[PDB]
Parts: structure tokens; sequence; C-alpha cells
């Protein structure tokens, strides 16, 4: 006859962590604390250092005969706040104004990972039956280099996985797929001469151009021809450039980095290939090159929609739940890396016009509502 | 019986006009050194003040009946020495080694200029017979607008010559025609968004490359289809860009300058109206523009090479020296928009390589013949 959890410490637990301020870092902090949570019932957690103060977590519950493996995982890190004075209430003090719990975090996505511990501790208290095990995966580093995601794929923490639900916020609608990112820079040299007597210079300025207008060209060729159902076409943007010195100097250096979005139907390998290509054709013949780096490069990812984990979750609903694909990426690009198959689907709590905005807040019923799911979707996909 | 002028003094004149730094400012301290020497051998010069510690100098001297008028000009200003540790002699020193006077200033253009001054005192004092009026015009910021040469011209100080000499150094060339200079800005609007999801937004940098791409095409088929036999083609190059803010938000500005040497084959106007042209085509069907400003704008120049004034020239010396053109520009730029036409020519002492680089020094030997070219010079054209 043990004491359940009121609602008042579920609420405490995502204010207390949304209180933690993880931007970029910190992880550690708010992974010894969903440790410390766990330990208090009788679960206890392995942390994985990614580095000195960023620590993922991963934890496991079984129960039954040896069955199926479900993952539930979420990140610790948040983006940066901006002017706290542009905020009604402040970022990390985890307010509470009526069914709105407000902070940085609050949506993206401590609700979701919250919701993911507290459901685990529910379902073994709970005691009712299943047959396999579900474990967390708590990561440092989603929102810049999906940093913990990688380090737990290449160390093996993914391999033993038969489906995963990744709860950042899409709210009541169940994301299956998303787009890749890469992100890259282009470096033009060239060399110095006066303007108005340039001929023993080169002008990087224009070989950048050369590649700006060649790579638009290829890439809305590519939009225009190429398309996923449910994500659109390929998206690519130069975003940032520079380059020269003196305005009556012939330019020696210049640089620009860009973005892009992938689909399946033309995948990483392939951009990168054909960027490669375009610095190629442009580099014929002259000494003073173009130079690609990959900065970022993150894979798209797409789930079977029709796969037992999502049955398991539409069968927690009187009617189902809207499938959709998204833009950003999520871990799922690193731990789709894995050497198997796995079911996937991201859903989690939140509003889902807030990640990364002023005023981002999350509403206490939906929270409260998705620790009920979890384990209802738990119960039925290891049953 | 009076007393000549030594050689000893004419060099230290030199030196004392070098030694002051006239760094895009403080002309006046150059002009009124100038303007006491001219009073010692009775000459009233007149100062025409630029602004607060930046005057120009004009002084006359005339004989015999009414007759034309020559001009004499230079610039007071010099451009910056840079780090003066790279110089083997100190830039503001104006020392002597052997036939080399070391100075930032010294080529350009301050031995002309100290020529032009000791030949009138020397012309007056040697009481040879001429019939016209020989005037001095010492300007303002030469270098970077040619300030002193559009405020003299404006307010009328160039409408009576029939000829004018400039002492730019040419070293023992006659430089007749030179190309014109325009730097221009263009600036590019557009609309910030997120890189994965940029439909809301407008790509600046996209619109500044397509400046980039048009100007540089129509500008190479100017080169390839006109050309001047002295200068050569028109010459452009983008030589400064910027833009965007964070490489995964759409950018919502960029900017651009460049520098165009023109010919009189295609001048100034048709220039800025061509890429005022470009700018137009490429803001059809959008509210994100670009726009363009001109900084600098300098017209070519082009004198007649068989002028009385060269005849002059060429008569000082038993061959013929070299008539040529240059790229960069003079103060002829602003004095030529005078309404009228006089004869004109750029000849000066110098090393031709020096202007504007580290250990610029001219040949006292170099300097001491212009002396009394000049006075020769005088003598002819005004005979
Ligand atoms: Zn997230
Ligand atoms: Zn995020
Ligand atoms: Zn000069
Ligand atoms: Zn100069």
């Amino acid at each position: 006859h043990m004491a359940s959890m009121k609602k008042e410490e579920k609420i405490a637990i995502l204010q207390e962590i949304i209180r933690i301020k993880s931007v970029n870092g910190n992880e550690g902090e708010v992974a010894a604390y969903l440790n410390k949570l766990l330990a208090r019932h009788d679960i206890t957690g392995e942390i994985v250092s990614y580095r000195d103060g960023r620590d993922n977590l991963i934890a496991r519950y079984q129960k039954g005969q040896s069955g199926k493996v479900l993952g539930l995982s979420g990140h610790m890190d948040v983006v940066a706040a901006g002017d706290e004075s542009s905020w009604t209430y402040a970022p990390f003090a985890a307010e509470i104004h009526g069914n709105r719990l407000y902070g940085r975090g609050a949506t993206d996505m401590k609700s979701g990972l919250a919701a993911m511990v507290i459901a685990m501790i529910e379902l073994k208290e709970s005691g009712k039956p299943f047959n396999g095990t579900v474990k967390l995966l708590a990561t440092v580093g989603e929102e810049v280099g999906e940093l913990g995601g990688e380090q737990l794929t290449k160390a093996g923490y993914v391999d033993d996985l038969d489906a995963l639900i990744i709860g950042e916020p899409t709210n009541y609608s169940l994301m299956y797929t998303h787009m890749g990112s890469i992100n890259y820079t282009v470096t033009s040299h060239g060399k110095e001469a006066h303007s108005s007597m340039p001929d023993q210079g080169y002008n990087a300025i224009n070989h950048l151009n050369e590649f700006i207008t060649k790579a638009n060209a290829e890439m809305n060729h590519l939009a225009e021809t190429i398309e996923n159902p449910v994500l659109g076409k390929t998206i690519h943007n130069v975003t940032l450039i520079s380059g020269g010195n003196q305005v009556n100097s012939i330019p020696s250096h210049a640089q620009l980095q860009g973005n892009i979005r992938s689909i399946p139907e033309y995948p990483n390998d392939k951009i990168i290939a054909l960027l490669q290509s375009i610095v190629n054709e442009l580099n014929q013949e002259t000494d003073y090159h173009l130079e690609l780096m990959i900065d970022y490069n993150k894979i798209p990812v797409k789930a079977d929609p029709d796969s037992p984990l999502i049955h398991s979750i539409q069968q927690q609903f009187s009617q189902p739940l809207p499938l959709v694909g998204a833009a950003a990426t999520t871990d799922a690009a690193e731990f789709t890396k894995a050497n198997h198959s796995f079911d996937f689907v991201v859903f989690g709590p939140g509003v889902v016009t807030l990640p990364h905005q002023v005023d981002e807040y999350v509403e206490i019923d939906n929270y409260l509502d998705m620790i009920e799911k979890y384990q209802g979707i738990i119960l039925s996909y290891l049953a």
C-alpha cells in the first residue's frame, strides 16, 4: 500500500529542472537531479559522462519475461533565453500562472524528459504487468551537435532497442520523420593588389560569387525535381558572408556559410558530393582555390508510420493522433545510425510554436497527461 | 646683385615640409610654411581655408604684357606611413642617404610641390623676361576626396588658366591622360526567418549575389568591347562584402563595395546608369531591394598631347620625353570640371614605383633639376 506521488511533486520536479540553467552545458546538474529522484524510487541510474559537468543519464526498469526493449529519450540542455528583460516571467524561474508553467526548456523539452522519468517511476510502483524493459536515454548537448546522442550511439547504448520514443514537443501529434541539417563553410583564397592595377591579383569575392551562383542553381534544380511526401523539398540558404579588407584593394580572402535541410530522397552524402563537385569545377585552371568544410551533418530520419510502437500509442486514444513530419533535427539523427532498425517516433508535451521563443511555457495539464500516456504506451508495447 | 638660394636651402625646404606629417589632414601647416617662404622672397600668397587646420595656398607672379596664365599645382597631404617599424628610415624624418631623401611624401608629392614653389621664387629673382602669369594652386586632401581641388574649382580659381601642370611623380615622362575612379556601395535588404522554415523570409545575400553576377558580366562585356589606346579597358572589382547574422538565420542584410577605373570612351555617367539599371532589373517584383550609393566619383582626364604646354616642356630636352597615361586619379579630375578648356599635363619629380610604399624616397638630383626645368617651361610657355 505505497503512497502515490502527488500532483504537486510532479509539478515541482519539472520546475526544479527548469530552474537548472543548462544552456549548451551544465547538463550534469540536471542528470544528477533526475538520478537522485530515480534513487528515491529504487531505480539506479547510470551516469555516462560526456565532459566535465556534462553527463548523460541511462536508467532501466524490467519486468516479466525477457522481451522487447523500449527506449525513452530526451535532452537536458536548452537554448539560450536571450535578453531576459524581454520575458514576461523570468526564463529560469519556472513560474506557474494558471495552467501555464513558464520557462526556457518548459516546452523544449524538460516537460517531456520529466514526464518520461516520472512515467518510469509510476510504472514500477503501479506493479502493472508487462514483459520487457523500458530504458531512459537522457542526453547532453542536443541543441548544438547532438553530442550525447552521438556518444551514446557510438558506445553501444542504442544496440538493444526495439523501439524509441523521443519526448520533444509535438503536443498531440506523432512526428515520425524529420529533415536532415547540414551547415557548411566555403573559403576563397585570392591575391591582393591595388584596385587601380589589379592584374597581379586574384579576386577572392568573385570566385566565391561563382560558387553561390552555381550552388544556388543546382540546389534550386534539386528542389524543383525531387521532394518528400511529408517533408517537402530540399532547402538551401547561404546565411553568412565576408570578404576583403579595403575598398581599393583586390580581396585576398572571402568566406561564406550556409544551411541545407535535406530529405531521404537526396541524402546528405549526395549533397556533400554535389557541393564538392561545384568547388572542383570552379577550381579548374587556377591556383586560387575555394575550399569546402562541412561543419554540421545530421541525416534525415524516417520511421515506419505503421510500426507496432505507433499502434501502441494510437491505442491510448479514442481517435488517432495525426502523423506528421518536421523540419528540425533531433537526437534521432544520431541514434538511427545504430547498426539495426528500430521503431521510432517523436511524441512529447509542449506548445509546438514555442521552442526557442521568448515566453516559452508548457501547459500543466498536457505535462501531467503525458506522464500517464507514457505508462499506457509502455504497457501496450511491452505487453 | 641679390644672393642665390643655395642648394642646401632648396633641400632643407623639402625636408621641412616632409617632416610636417600631413596624413589626410594638417595641410594648413604645410601651407603656412610655404606661404612664409614665399613672403621671404616678396611673393604674397593667398590662404584659402578648407576646414580648421586644412588650408589651400594660391600664389601668383606676373611679368610683361598680360598674357597667358600657367597654373602649377600640387597637393600637401600624404598617405599614411603604416607600421613605422617596417621603414628603414623613419617616414617623417626626411633623412638623406647619398642621392636619396627618404620620407612619406618625398615622391608623392612634396618634392614636386617644393620644386614648383622654389621655381616661382627663382623665376622672379632671375629677372628673366616673359609675358603672362604663373599661378600656384597647392591643395588640401587630394588623396581622399580631392577636397581642395574641388573647392578651388568651384570657387573660381581655375577659371583664368590657359594651362596647368600638376607635379605628381612621373619622373621624366609626361602623363597627359589618366583613368577615372568610382567607389560604390550596394546594400541588400531582406527578412529574417529560421533556416529550417525560411518561406517567411527573404535572403539578402542571394539578392546581392545576383547583383555581383550581373554587374561582373556587364562590366566584363564593357572591358571586352571598348578600350582606350593609352589607358586600356574599364576595370571593375567588388572589394568588400558582408552579410547575415547567424548561420541558421535567413540573412536580412548584406552589403558590398566596389571600385571601377573608367575611361573616356565609356564615361562615369554611363557606368553609374548601368549599375542603376542592374539594380532596377533585380528589384522587379519584390519589396526587398538592392540600393546603389556612389561614394567616390572622379572623371577620367584626357589632355591634348600636342598642346603648346607640352611643346614648351619638350623644348627643355635634347630628346623628347615619353607621353604616357596612368591608372590613378589626380586633382585634374576636379580642375578639368572648370567651364573652359586648358592645356594640361602631369610632370613631377619622384620614383614612379614608390608612391604609397614603404621606404619611399626621391632622388635629390631629380628634385633639384625639376626646380630648373619648371623655370624653363614657364619662360617658354609664357614667352
Ligand atoms: Zn528539443
Ligand atoms: Zn530545440
Ligand atoms: Zn599625389
Ligand atoms: Zn598619391
